[PDB]
DNA sequence: GTCGG
DNA sequence: GCTGATGCGC
DNA sequence: CCGACCGCGCATCAGC
């Protein structure tokens, strides 16, 4: 938080591109400067300072010095108090709800929660789930609680087949104190980029979880990735626990190096190595790295061992999960 | 909105 | 039914 | 300048 109010100014900046002016690009340039000024260990004095690092170019630099002169922005300011931004800002905090749909629900008079709630006849699955849980979904989730879940996870798949191997990514991989949801990947040997010598196999395993009562919502399920929502069990006469988003990826067995990468992010993280490894040459997705030939077509994979060989292939020292959090 | 060639 | 594009989210 | 901006699973829709 040391140069917070800045990155708070972006990351608002960002939503703002994102959900109202439907400009994704605008969107993760203000999301990189804003990554770069959080990693930046110097508590920063003017945009000038800030244009020195990558992402920040003129405009930000503007708007930097601009914040740290009133301690506010105008351009902020105004998009406060425009009904229709803050509208649509609002309702993409439902999970489903994204800028179109958000728009589309401001233009039929949908503005509002209680407008949501007297409406859910006019959204989907996804989203009647999201709008059920809105107030969970916003709260963190203590790694206290992560690691229970945990617990609760690996042990219910060990239950369904002793092959299984569940591994928490995402944010409880980083390290994090707290995290937005809980996101499992998982592998099974008959699983591989070879060959499915069993079908359902993602299936058991949420099977498993909702007959035991974690598992308490499906968002979308299909054979390699299930997002939906779990809960902790509580005790007697004691508040329950606020439901949770969890994601499980069904990965080949074979390409768990990829995937664990994919999974542990962070997203930023794996936006800059992508397009890192496009400039070193290679192409990388939750499955493999390949080389870009010379038309910049894709070749085969690449053989991997470890998360190291592909750091290694796009010449970056490694870095530890907890070092990814951008 | 920012960057490299 | 299928395929392709688009919305959404990880 | 100006083209590039990571890559993909699932749900839903149009058009057939
Ligand atoms: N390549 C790529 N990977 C992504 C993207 N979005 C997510 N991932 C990968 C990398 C992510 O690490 C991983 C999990 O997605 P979460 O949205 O759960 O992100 P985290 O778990 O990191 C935290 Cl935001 P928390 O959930 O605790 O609040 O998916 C994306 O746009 N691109
Ligand atoms: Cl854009
Ligand atoms: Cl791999
Ligand atoms: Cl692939
Ligand atoms: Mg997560
Ligand atoms: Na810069
Ligand atoms: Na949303
Ligand atoms: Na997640």
């Amino acid at each position: 938080t040391l140069n917070g109010g800045i990155t708070d100014m972006l990351t608002e900046l960002a939503n703002f591109e994102k959900n109202v002016s439907q400009a994704i690009h605008k969107y993760n340039a203000y999301r990189k400067a804003a990554s770069v000024i959080a990693k930046y260990p110097h508590k920063i004095k003017s945009g000038a300072e800030a244009k020195k690092l990558p992402g920040v170019g003129t405009k930000i630099a503007e708007k930097i010095d601009e914040f740290l002169a009133t301690g506010k922005l105008r351009k902020l300011e105004k998009i406060r108090q425009d009904d229709t931004s803050s509208s649509i800002n609002f309702l993409t905090r439902v999970s489903g709800i994204g800028p179109s749909a958000a728009r589309k629900f401001v233009d039929e008079g949908i503005k509002t929660l209680e407008d949501l709630r007297k409406n859910e006849d006019k959204l989907n699955h996804h989203q009647r789930i999201g709008l059920k849980y809105f107030g969970d979904f916003e709260k963190r989730i203590p790694r206290e609680e992560m690691l229970q879940m945990q617990d609760i996870v690996l042990n219910e798949v060990k239950k369904v087949d002793s092959e299984y191997i569940a591994t928490v990514c995402g944010s409880f991989r980083r390290g994090a104190e707290s995290s937005g949801d809980m996101d499992v990947l998982l592998t099974h040997p008959s699983f591989t980029s070879e060959s499915t010598k069993q079908p359902k196999l993602l299936h058991q395993v949420v099977e498993q979880l909702q007959k035991v009562h974690f598992i308490t919502d499906t968002l979308s399920k299909g054979e390699t990735k299930f997002m939906g929502v779990c809960q902790l069990p509580s005790k007697n006469d004691e508040k329950e626990y606020p439901h949770r988003r969890i994601d499980i990826r069904l990965i080949p067995k074979d390409q768990y190096y990829c995937g664990v990468l994919y999974f542990t992010g962070s997203d930023i993280f794996n936006k800059n190595m992508r397009a890192h490894a496009l400039e070193k040459g290679f192409t990388i997705n939750e499955y493999t790295i390949r080389p870009l030939g010379v038309t910049g077509v894709a070749g085969e994979p690449l053989p991997v061992d470890s998360e190291k060989d592909i750091f290694d292939y796009i010449q970056w020292k490694y870095r530890e999960p907890k070092d990814r959090s951008e």
